[PDB]
């Protein structure tokens, strides 16, 4: 009983702090309009930035992929589970997103969480120093903890400070690690200056483009293509369960880097390869992302972003200066953020509250996440509800 009682007290303490998390259950596919807890809503909670999670081509690819390659991979990519579906997808990803490299190769992972663990731990050992943006994603931070390296945190996007830290650092191996698009803020890292610093100081630059892949850059090729950056120092992590509408993740880097991850990365080696139908569906998604339809979805998303920037600034609260689909509205306390979320729920809209530990204390926020599936009428409803929530506050 004592073990369970300690957890019970912890749960009660979270409740009292306004930090209790509650799952909601979707009864229909992820989409702008969908059924959640048995009610019809307009959803702004998901990361489905291009509206692809419900796309008929991806649905059909699940069926076809399972029919061609079965249900389970049966094991590790290094022990029987590596399918032609995975191999083809790796070739496709290297060709699509590897333009920053003179000798690209891609490596497919079942989750972005584990791709990040692999990139950080394989490249930074006990004598290395990692320099990490203060607002990096949890999986990057877990990667830095698993690695044997010393970890220096630099203030968010503060390249002046990072440069001073790199100059002061005497490690032979240095790694700079950053989100590209920050998951709870929507700003974009200063990638050109970060790369200039990595080249000046002999460091790897590991960039996590989970929220930029598919939505930034020419044909959606991501943040490095948008920034037109090229270097052997770059190690690119993309994920496939956000704008790409399926699941999984990938690392693109110099061929030699990928060889090293295959040989050494524990979160690549010691896990079951994802079902080959999932890879087959990602291959279908990349064709949608890269072509005229992907261009049209990105263009409509950009229009929604313009209108959302305007409507958020009509409230009393402080939006982040974001030009991406991630449109957060900072409210402050946990209680005021939950109250604003509940007010929007009453208008049939789901805009989720975000609270510590995800964001710093005192910066709890609503996270409006836009999708190309959203309409201008959806935003008009969001505007009306937020103005009422703001007036009521």
């Amino acid at each position: 009983m004592n073990l369970l009682d300690t957890l019970q007290r912890g749960l009660a303490d979270l409740d009292a702090q306004g930090l209790r998390r509650v799952r909601r259950t979707a009864d229909s596919a992820c989409d702008a309009h969908m059924t959640v807890n048995g009610r019809e809503i307009v959803g702004f909670a998901s990361n489905d930035y291009l509206g692809l999670a419900a796309h008929p081509k991806l649905v059909a690819a699940f069926a076809e992929g399972a029919q061609r390659y079965g249900s389970g991979s049966g094991g590790s990519h290094l022990l029987g589970g590596h399918s032609r579906a995975h191999a083809k997808l790796e070739d496709e990803l290297a060709g699509f997103a590897g333009g920053f490299s003179d000798a690209p190769r891609a490596l497919y992972f079942s989750t972005g969480y584990m791709a990040n663990l692999a990139a950080v731990t394989a490249l930074a050992g006990k004598d290395a120093t990692i320099f990490s943006d203060a607002l990096n994603h949890a999986s990057l931070i877990d990667g830095t903890r698993l690695s044997r390296a010393t970890v220096q945190v630099y203030p968010h996007a503060d390249t002046a400070t990072l440069g001073a830290l790199l100059e002061a650092c005497t490690s032979q191996t240095k790694l700079i690690v950053t989100d590209t698009v920050f998951s709870m803020d929507g700003d974009i890292a200063p990638l050109a200056e970060l790369l200039a610093l990595a080249e000046r100081h002999g460091a790897w630059l590991v960039v996590d483009d989970a929220h930029g892949f598919g939505v930034l850059g020419p044909q959606g090729r991501g943040a490095l293509a948008a920034a037109a950056l090229r270097s052997p120092h770059l190690v690119y992590v993309g994920t496939l369960g956000x704008a790409a509408g399926v699941a999984g993740a990938f690392v693109v880097a110099h061929e030699t880097v990928i060889e090293w991850l295959i040989q050494r990365a524990r979160s690549y080696i010691f896990t079951t390869a994802a079902p080959p139908a999932v890879a087959h569906a990602v291959s279908a998604s990349l064709k949608v992302i890269a072509g005229d339809e992907g261009d049209a979805r990105r263009a409509h998303l950009a229009a929604l972003i313009e209108r959302t920037r305007a409507l958020l600034r009509r409230t009393r609260w402080q939006p982040v200066d974001s030009h991406t689909a991630v449109q957060p509205l900072v409210i402050g306390s946990n209680e005021a953020t939950l109250a604003a979320m509940r007010a929007l729920d009453a208008h049939g809209l789901w805009v989720p509250a975000i609270r510590p530990p995800t964001v710093p204390a005192g910066t709890s926020r609503l996270r409006i996440s836009l999708s190309a599936a959203h309409s201008f009428d959806d935003l008009a409803r969001l505007e009306t509800a937020l103005l009422r929530a703001s007036e009521e506050a």
